[PDB]
DNA sequence: ATATGACGCT
DNA sequence: AGCGTCAT
């Protein structure tokens, strides 16, 4: 009762931009605006692999990672850019060009933690309060959120429209509103999804691009809340419209939970929805997935999720890597070193950048291969020093820490052949 | 025969 | 350190 925390301290907000690769392709290209699009990777094998897909031609079924040939035979008339090739391999320059575009708008409002090339959460809760000073008690007029949905709303007894829809939900949600209680948790969350309104309105005015928004009290509620109404919409997800969210939401939807521990609290518990989980005590939980596992379990089905936005717009890693898969693994020496430069080169440019952008330099360099028949995505990792932000001494460092991996008794052959490559500058300080 | 990035475990 | 997990 008086003592029970509610997960409701925070506003945290996660922006995602919609078919990212795709708008920054239809940006710079006009053609592809308003049309069925997709971003393909490479040409030569089944006309290349789908990267990003627009909203019109997701409705004929096109998704990410289906081949363009498939593509065309679910959507004959799908238009398609192509991602850059560099050194043999594709090169996102353009697309992380883009992505700092956003960072760098959402930056002016609320500190971010970027989470993707595509998205960041926002910590909102000294933007909110102060916003709450400034509007003194006055209503939130419904005008202020003219793309949010609320979550669970409308509800009850009283329009076959989808906007419809989403005003009634608005017009019951502000209608219930305590606007003279600085405190309030919901009312916190409404102007945190005011200020998201105006950032969207920054990012698509100074951009062209447009995202969507969750917002809630967590990262985990604020990325689900953001998937809810997907493109060009936001969502607020207040605390109290979690128990009917989780009584029918799939385990495997909330953050963290897509892969094996997921699928083992469904296998163990016997269960299928996030909500089932408020059954169980914490003890139990920790005593099937570990205590750090359990005790996340037990306050994230209930909404309640402690993880801090932290304070890092740049990523901390900077690395290039490149699959040889089928009948393209790199079964001689002189490939893998081939291939190995071409990865060091744009890995260098990409320092070199970074040093003048950012006043850091890497320490460290990770090298790491798969090899052929190997499932796993890495089969061997080993680093070095990385001293000099010069691509053939990096290659050449790099060849000598995985070349013991090389079972061929033969010296120009490479056994068992490498299926990826893969070079990783870590370990920043300051420049 | 689908390019990357963060963090956990021992 | 080197591998395992989850993610876009
Ligand atoms: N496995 C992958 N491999 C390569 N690139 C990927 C990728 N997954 C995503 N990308 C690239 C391409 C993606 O455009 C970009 C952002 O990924 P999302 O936010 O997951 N998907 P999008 O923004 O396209 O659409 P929406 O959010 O509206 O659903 O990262
Ligand atoms: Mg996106
Ligand atoms: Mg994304």
């Amino acid at each position: 009762g008086p003592h029970m925390a509610t997960g409701q301290d925070r506003v945290v907000a996660l922006v995602d931009m919609d078919c990212f690769f795709v708008q920054v392709e239809q940006r710079q290209n006009p053609h592809l605006r308003n049309k069925p699009c997709a971003v393909v990777q490479y040409k030569s094998w089944k006309g290349g692999g789908i990267i990003a897909v627009s909203y019109e031609a997701r409705a004929f079924g096109v998704t990410r990672s289906m081949w363009a040939d498939d593509a065309k035979k679910l959507c004959p008339d799908l238009l398609l850019a192509q991602v850059r090739e560099s050194r043999g391999k594709a090169n996102l320059t353009k697309y992380r060009e883009a992505s700092v575009e956003v960072m760098e708008i959402m930056s002016r409002f609320a500190v971010i933690e970027r989470a993707s090339i595509d998205e960041a959460y926002v910590d909102l809760t000294s933007a909110v309060q102060e916003r709450l000073q400034k509007l003194q008690g006055q209503p939130i007029s419904a005008d202020l959120l003219p793309s949010t949905y609320i979550e669970g709303l409308p509800q009850g007894p009283t329009t076959v429209q989808k906007e419809g829809m989403r005003k009634q939900g608005l017009f019951q949600w502000l209608d219930s509103l305590q606007i003279d209680n600085l405190t309030s948790p919901d009312l916190q969350l409404t102007v945190g999804a005011v200020i998201v309104e105006e950032m969207r309105a920054a990012i698509e005015r100074e951009t062209g691009f447009q995202c969507s928004a969750g917002i809630s009290h967590n990262k985990v509620l604020a990325k689900l809340a953001c998937g809810l109404n997907k493109p060009n919409r936001q969502t607020l997800v207040s605390h109290g419209s979690v128990p009917q969210l989780f009584s029918q939401m799939p385990i495997r939807k909330i953050r963290s939970l897509g892969g094996k521990l997921g699928a083992s609290v469904i296998e163990i518990l016997g269960i299928e929805y996030m909500g089932e989980l408020t059954q169980f005590t914490e003890s139990q939980l920790q005593s099937h997935f570990g205590e750090k596992n359990g005790s996340w379990l037990y306050a994230m089905c209930r909404g309640i999720e402690h993880d801090p936005v932290k304070p890092r717009q740049l990523p901390k890693t900077i690395g290039c890597s490149k699959n040889f898969p089928g009948k393209t693994a790199l079964a001689t020496r002189e490939q893998v070193q081939w291939w190995l430069l071409q990865l060091a080169q744009e890995l260098e440019e990409r320092l070199t950048k970074d040093r003048n952008d950012n006043d850091r330099v890497a320490t460290q360099l990770v090298v790491s291969i798969r090899v052929q028949g190997d499932k796993r995505l890495s089969s061997l990792r080993r680093c070095c020093a990385l001293t000099r932000y010069d691509a053939h001494k990096m290659s050449h460092d790099a060849f000598t820490v995985i070349k013991n991996c090389n079972t061929s008794g033969i010296q120009t052959e490479w056994s068992p052949p490498l299926t990826m490559l893969f070079l990783c500058a870590t370990k920043f300080s300051a420049s």
